[PDB]
């Protein structure tokens, strides 16, 4: 019974680091946030900024989404985010990645009522 918008915030919100990700990080919190149960999730970004700065991003600059909805977003600050990409010898369940803490605009797409965030599209 996890909605969207709660899987959004264990998938991709990470509010409790002020950004000092090691470079274990990455293998720590995919495993710990179950993004590697039924397999290595090839690539994940964690954003560490408050929630309320995230949420606030769908009334922020609509740009176009990946897929070609219209229901992505941009934020105007950059954002704390570290990023997550499996290392080419991972091998599950054994899920390994390399860590990439950077600061970047984020792309989230929106949905629902509340309009919040369900995904994260890019960073850039
Ligand atoms: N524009 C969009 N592009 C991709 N997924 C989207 C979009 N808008 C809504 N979604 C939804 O967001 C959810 C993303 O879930 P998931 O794949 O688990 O995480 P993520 O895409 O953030 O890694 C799906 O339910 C998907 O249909």
């Amino acid at each position: 019974k996890e909605t969207a918008a709660a899987k959004f915030e264990r998938q991709h919100m990470d509010s409790s680091t002020s950004a000092a990700s090691s470079s274990n990080y990455c293998n720590q919190m995919m495993k710990s946030r179950n993004l590697t149960k039924d397999r290595c999730k090839p690539v994940n970004t964690f954003v560490h900024e408050s929630l309320a700065d995230v949420q606030a991003v769908c009334s922020q600059k609509n740009v176009a989404c990946k897929n070609g909805q219209t229901n992505c977003y941009q934020s105007y600050s950059t954002m704390s985010i570290t990023d997550c990409r499996e290392t080419g010898s991972s091998k599950y369940p054994n899920c390994a990645y390399k860590t990439t803490q950077a600061n970047k605009h984020i792309i989230v797409a929106c949905e629902g009522n509340p309009y919040v965030p369900v995904h994260f599209d890019a960073s850039v």
